[PDB]
Parts: C-alpha cells; structure tokens; sequence
RNA sequence: GGCUCUGUUUACCAGGUCAGGUCCGAAAGGAAGCAGCCAAGGCAGAGCC
C-alpha cells in the first residue's frame, strides 16, 4: 500500500526538489502522509505554509506522488 | 459539578518547544512557523470533595 511514508523514503534513495518536496511531506501529519487523498484545500494551505510553500508545490508534489502510487501499482 | 489518577482520543481555526522547510540580513545575528512531542481540550473508568 504505497503512501507517502513510502515516497518520502524513495526521495531518501535536487535539493532542487528533493529538499523541497521532503519539507512538504515533513509538515503532514501521519493520517495525511496514510491517506493522501484526504489532504483537500484547508490542509493543502496548512502544509504549505508551514513548509514555507505555495498550495501550488504541495498539488505539484501529491501529483508527482500519484504518478508514482500509480506506476507501483502497475509494477505490481 | 470540581480536583486527582488511569486508559484513550484530537490536521489548521490566539498555549509551549519548535526538527525539516521558509523569511530578513553581506555577515554577525534575527523572525514567523507546519509536523512531532509537551500542555490543553474531548470521551470514559476509579478515587476524593
Ligand atoms: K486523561
Ligand atoms: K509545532
Ligand atoms: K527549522
Ligand atoms: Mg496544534
Ligand atoms: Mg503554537
Ligand atoms: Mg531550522
Ligand atoms: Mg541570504
């Protein structure tokens, strides 16, 4: 069941994304990095602000995140 | 009802500490602040008033 948790850990095998899309992960709280699709638009503006981002590289990141869960499920 | 103890629970919506990330600064230095944790609140059991 490939989460955040998962895709954080394949960030840790950029700073030009990796740093930054690490940070995003590190502001969730553990149900959000659990269940991803629960992080709507409070908790968007929560997650960036508090990884000093915009809401617009938090969706960057969940994309980035569903591409991946999709392919692992396609591997798999 | 109050207080305490124990269990549990709680993204943001004036608490503390604030990793990471962010901001200001040439630096020296500063600042805001999400998660966690802590406090506190919620739901209960027990004890006391
Ligand atoms: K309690
Ligand atoms: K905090
Ligand atoms: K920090
Ligand atoms: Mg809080
Ligand atoms: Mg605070
Ligand atoms: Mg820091
Ligand atoms: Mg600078």
């Amino acid at each position: 069941g490939f989460d955040l948790n998962d895709f954080l850990e394949q960030l840790r095998q950029d700073d030009k994304v990796l740093v930054r899309m690490e940070a995003i992960i590190n502001s969730m709280t553990m149900k959000e990095r659990a269940k991803p699709e629960i992080i709507k638009g409070s908790r968007k503006r929560r997650i960036a602000a508090g990884s000093g981002m915009q809401v617009q590289d938090v969706n960057r990141l969940l994309k980035q995140f569903d591409d991946m869960q999709r392919m692992m499920k396609k591997m798999k």
